[PDB]
This record gives structure tokens, C-alpha cells and sequence, in this order.
């Protein structure tokens, strides 16, 4: 049975395209893509449209890793369609479990994806006013959790 995975922060730019492209490098270089659906969204307004901001996408390049996404908002039926949602940090945990309460049949398990590092650092923080090594430290973040993410539950 096919699962399926969304991850979130506040803007869909920086740190959830980079989990996003992370995680499906994993399960393709595993050869299980066709027994996964994977996507990102935005908690925020701010970016609705925009491609990847150029340091996630010269940081996910120097990994091999590309990405075609555009930032999207999430929606109540996001709620109803993912098995996990995977968000960044509290704020984000707090507004998307804020928004899960008005929806009726809500499915998704809503988690801090850092609640999966082996290393136990619980927070991904938003890089948007920092620089190029910031985003690597997310990049690394992204690997370590993702990767105990998918031992757990493929
Ligand atoms: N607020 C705060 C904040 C506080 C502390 C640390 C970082 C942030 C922070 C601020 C941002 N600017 C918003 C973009 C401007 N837009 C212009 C178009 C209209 C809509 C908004 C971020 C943008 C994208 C991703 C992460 C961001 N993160
Ligand atoms: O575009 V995000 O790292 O809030």
C-alpha cells in the first residue's frame, strides 16, 4: 500500500523544497518512487508561485539534487490526503495543528521531521536571513531525518 508524505514551513522557498527533493532522491535511489507520493507546502501567503530561492537551489546542486517545485499553500484536503505531514519548527507545528481542528475527517499524523534525527536536533530553523552554510546545515538536517523517516516506516 502506497504511502504518502508532505512537508511544510512557513514559506515553501527554502527549507521544505529541500526536504521535499531530499526525501525523493532517497526513495528513488532506493527503488521504491512508485510506492510513495511526495509533495511541500507553504503555512504563509508570502511566496505563492515562486521557484526555490537560489541558494536551496545551488545548495541542492552541489548534492547532485534538482527541484521543479513551486510554492503552494497548504489546504484542508491535505489533511485528508497525507498519511505525515513533516514541518520544520514550533510555529509551524502550532499553526498546522491549529488548522487541523477545523477539519472533519482529518488522516495525517502532523510531526517535527527533526523529531527523527539520531543526532536530536529537534529544530530546523528558517535560513531565509542567513547565508550559504546555513542552508547546508538544513540540507544535512534534511538527510539525517529523512532517512531514519523512511527505515521506520517503508
Ligand atoms: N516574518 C518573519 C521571519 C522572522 C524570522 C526569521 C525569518 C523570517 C522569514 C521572513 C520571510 N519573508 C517573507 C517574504 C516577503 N514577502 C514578500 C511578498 C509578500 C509576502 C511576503 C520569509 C520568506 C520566505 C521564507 C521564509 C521567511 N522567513
Ligand atoms: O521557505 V521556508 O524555509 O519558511
Amino acid at each position: 500500500v502506497t504511502k504518502s508524505v508532505l512537508f511544510v514551513c512557513l514559506g515553501n522557498i527554502c527549507r521544505s523544497p529541500i526536504a521535499e527533493a531530499v526525501f525523493r532522491k532517497l526513495v528513488t535511489d532506493q527503488n521504491i518512487s512508485d510506492n510513495w507520493v511526495i509533495d511541500s507546502g507553504a503555512v504563509s501567503d508570502y511566496e505563492v508561485g515562486r521557484s526555490p530561492d537560489p541558494r536551496a537551489v545551488s545548495c541542492l546542486r552541489n548534492h547532485g539534487i534538482n527541484t521543479a517545485h513551486k510554492a503552494r499553500q497548504v489546504t484542508k484536503e491535505d489533511f485528508v490526503t497525507f498519511d505525515y505531514i513533516l514541518c520544520m519548527d514550533e510555529s509551524n507545528l502550532r499553526d498546522l495543528n491549529r488548522k487541523s481542528n477545523q477539519v472533519k475527517n482529518c488522516r495525517a499524523k502532523i510531526e517535527l521531521l527533526g523529531s527523527y534525527d539520531p543526532q536530536k536536533q529537534l529544530i530546523i530553523e528558517d535560513p531565509y536571513y542567513g547565508n550559504d552554510a546555513d542552508f547546508e546545515t538544513v540540507y544535512q538536517q534534511c538527510v539525517r531525518c529523512c532517512r531514519a523517516f523512511l527505515e521506520k516506516v517503508r
